[PDB]
């Protein structure tokens, strides 16, 4: 975790989600620390919703 890449790399794209607003990415962001053995997990719902909120 301690500067991994997969893990920074995790909360870095949770933050460089354009279509999430502060609410949303911030609780991925939590969900992340609370868990970081569901690091994937919860980028891949980040991801999820960041696209289903696409404009296009």
């Amino acid at each position: 975790a301690q500067h991994d890449e997969a893990q920074q790399n995790a909360f870095y794209q949770v933050l460089n989600m354009p279509n999430l607003n502060a609410d949303q990415r911030n609780g991925f962001i939590q969900s992340l620390k609370d868990d970081p053995s569901q690091s994937a997990n919860v980028l891949g719902e980040a991801q999820k919703l960041n696209d289903s909120q696409a404009p296009k």
